[PDB]
Formats: C-alpha cells, sequence, structure tokens
DNA sequence: GGAAACAGCTATGACCATGATTACGCTCAGGATGTATATATCTGACACGTGCCTGGAGACTAGGGAGTAATCCCCTTGGCGGTTA
C-alpha cells in the first residue's frame, strides 16, 4: 500500500498581515532582525509568536487563535473531519515553542495526547510512546517535534502525518 | 446554766485616687548682635580709537588619498537537544 500526499496550500492570515507588513517595513518594532529569515519563518509559522500578538493578561483561550492563525482553521476543519474518520494523526512542527500553543489549543479541544519534545525525559518518550501506541488508544493527536521526534521510531498505529513547517 | 462557737460589727491601715506644687522648657519677650541697605564719593581698570603690518585670503597647479566596484569566505546568528549543576 502507497501513501498520499498533498500540500495544503492555504492563505497567510490577513489578521497578521498586520505585523508580515511589520516585519517587511519595519514598522511591532524596537528589536531584532539579525535572521529575517526566522523572523518571516516566525510570523510565517504562527502570529502569537511574536511577544504581544496576544494582548490579553488574562491569554484567553478560545476560536480568537483558529480564528488569527491562518493554518488552524484548516486544521480545525481536518481535525474534526479525521476525528469522524478515525484518522490517528502525527504532528510535526519545528518550534518547540509553537507546540506550547498546539499543546493549549489541544486543551481546548480535550483531545487525549502525549507530548514528546527535545528533552522531556528519557522514560516519559518510552511511556508517551507507549500509551499512544496502546491498542484502541483513544490520543487522536500526537504532538512532536522534527528533529527530535521522528528519527527511527515505529507508529503504525498511526496512518496520517502532517507538517505544521516545512 | 455555763461554755464554746460562730457571726456581725467595728475600726484601722493600706492603697489608690486626686489636688497642688514645682521645675523646666519654651516660646515668646526682650535685649544683643551682627547684616543688609542706601548713599555719596574715589579710582583704577576696562573699553575704545589709532596706527601698522603680516597673516589671511585668494590664485594656481599637480599628483596621489580617497572613493567605488567586484569579489569572497569566513562568521555570526538562532533555534534546538540534551545535560546538570
Amino acid at each position: 500500500l502507497p501513501k498520499k500526499e498533498l500540500n495544503l496550500y492555504v492563505g497567510m492570515s490577513s489578521m497578521q498581515k498586520k505585523w508580515y507588513k511589520k516585519i517587511l517595513e519595519k514598522d511591532e518594532s524596537k528589536t531584532r532582525l539579525l535572521n529575517i529569515m526566522m523572523q518571516l519563518r516566525k510570523c510565517c509559522n504562527h502570529p502569537y509568536l511574536f511577544d504581544g500578538a496576544e494582548p490579553g493578561p488574562p491569554y484567553t483561550t478560545d476560536e480568537h487563535l483558529v480564528y488569527n492563525a491562518a493554518k488552524l482553521q484548516v486544521l480545525d476543519k481536518l481535525l474534526k473531519k479525521l476525528k469522524e474518520e478515525g484518522s490517528r494523526v502525527l504532528i510535526f512542527s519545528q518550534m518547540s515553542r509553537l507546540l506550547d500553543i498546539l499543546e493549549d489549543y489541544c486543551y481546548f479541544r480535550n483531545y487525549e495526547y502525549c507530548r514528546i519534545d527535545g528533552s522531556t525525559a528519557h522514560e516519559d518518550r518510552i511511556q508517551a510512546i507507549d500509551d499512544y501506541n496502546a491498542p484502541d488508544s483513544k490520543k487522536f493527536v500526537f504532538l512532536l517535534t522534527t528533529r527530535a521526534g521522528g528519527l527511527g521510531i515505529n507508529l503504525t498505529s498511526a496512518d496520517v502525518v502532517v507538517l505544521y513547517d516545512s
């Protein structure tokens, strides 16, 4: 059985277009751009990563996060579809900090999962893998990094794997 | 009927409360003192004219400092992963 591949070209969120211009035109201000590569990469990845895109002193946790994000709207659609389809999904990303927001947004949707990140533990890696690969595991999603997570482990219990970033 | 025993009354001392007195401080008094003020008058120093002259300001040439292009490559940068003190 082969594998399918689709590249979900989604438009960059209009809400963060303010800050994306604020990065291109150097408009928010008075910070580093020593690696314009990464700065645009983080804005390409997620807006709240720039330390002030989340204005709330209580830091509200609601649909605004998926609202202000370009990708998570398609993610929310695909998570709803794959939940009914029973697809056991794996998510890969580069920024461990971004995964915190996904961990927070996983809490919002109340999914079971296990978060493996660079330098979590030794026994925690084993146990989180076991719970995810446990038979009939309801851990519908699985947070994982890119350069720390997928270098030899087998996840045949899963079928669909999604990249947040390239 | 007498003696003991207890109870109540009385007085006195003790202790606390109030009144006065005093002393000390201070804040007014008042004196002492030293300071500001004004004024009228010297006077020396600062400002200004005069003369002069030599640096300043052009005027002119020439030759390499500075300026730019192109090139490159090494290095700083940043995020992570995983340790541990």
